[PDB]
C-alpha cells in the first residue's frame, strides 16, 4: 500500500509550476498515510491538482488552493473543506459525507447529496438549482449563486443563508430554524411561517421587493401587543 501510493505521489510531485507547494504536499501525504490519520491537511500549498488521496481519511482539508477538479475522494470520507478553490464540478459525494464546504468556486451543478449530510456551504458558486435537501440537513449556504427557487426545507435545519440570488418564493420554514438570511433576492412575499419561529430567532429580508400587502399583512402581525414570533429586519 505504501509503495503504491508513494510511487504515484513521487510522480505528480514533480509535474506542478513553481509556486505550487508539490513537495510540502508529498511529505504531508506520506506522514497522513504512514499514521494512518483521520485528516489531511494540504491547505494554502497553491495546488493546482490533486493525485489519489489516502483511502482511510475521514476529513479531507483542501481549502485555499488553485483546483478546477477533485480525484474520487475516499469512500469513508465525512467532511471536506474544499472552498476557495477553483472548482468546476464536484465528484460523487461518499454516502458517509455529513459536511460540504466547497464556497468560493465555479460549480455549475452539485452531485446528489448524501442522506446523511448535515451541513452544506456553496456560497459563490454558479449554481441556478440546488439538489434535494437530506433530511439530516443543519445548515445551508448558498448564498451568492444564481438560484431562483430553493427545494424545501428538512425539519431540523438550523441556519439558512441565501443572500444575492434571484429566489422568487421561499418554502415554509421549520420551527428549529433560529438564523434566516434572506437578503437581496425577488421575493414579494414571505411564508406564513417565518411568524411562528422562535422569539428570539434572527430574520433578515432587506433588499427584496416585498409588496405592500405583504408589508402590511406582516407588519399587522408583528407589531401587535400578543405577538411571540422573531423580530424581522426589513
Amino acid at each position: 500500500c505504501n509503495e503504491f501510493y508513494l510511487k504515484t505521489w513521487s510522480e505528480w510531485e514533480k509535474n506542478g509550476t513553481p509556486g505550487e507547494q508539490r513537495n510540502i504536499a508529498f511529505n504531508r501525504l506520506k506522514i497522513c498515510l504512514q499514521n494512518q490519520e483521520a485528516e489531511l491537511n494540504l491547505s494554502e500549498l497553491d495546488l493546482k491538482t490533486l493525485p489519489d488521496l489516502p483511502p482511510q481519511i475521514t476529513t479531507l482539508e483542501i481549502r485555499k488552493n488553485l483546483l478546477t477538479h477533485l480525484p474520487d475522494l475516499p469512500p469513508m470520507l465525512k467532511v471536506i473543506h474544499a472552498q476557495f478553490n477553483q472548482l468546476e464540478s464536484l465528484p460523487a459525494l461518499p454516502e458517509t459525507l455529513e459536511e460540504l464546504n466547497a464556497g468560493d468556486n465555479k460549480i455549475k451543478e452539485l452531485p446528489f447529496l448524501p442522506e446523511n449530510l448535515t451541513h452544506l456551504r456553496v456560497h459563490n458558486n454558479r449554481l441556478h438549482i440546488l439538489p434535494l435537501l437530506p433530511p439530516e440537513l443543519k445548515l445551508l449556504v448558498v448564498s451568492g449563486n444564481r438560484l431562483d427557487s430553493i427545494p424545501p426545507f428538512p425539519d431540523k435545519l438550523e441556519g439558512l443563508a441565501l443572500a444575492n440570488n434571484f429566489i422568487e418564493q421561499l418554502p415554509e420554514l421549520p420551527f428549529s430554524m433560529n438564523r434566516a438570511v434572506l437578503m437581496n433576492n425577488n421575493l414579494t412575499t414571505l411564508p406564513e411561517s417565518v411568524l411562528r419561529l422562535a422569539q428570539n430567532a434572527f430574520v433578515n429580508v432587506a433588499g427584496n421587493p416585498l409588496s405592500g400587502h405583504t408589508m402590511r399583512t406582516l407588519q399587522q402581525i408583528t407589531t401587535g401587543p400578543d405577538y411571540s414570533g422573531p423580530r424581522i429586519f426589513f
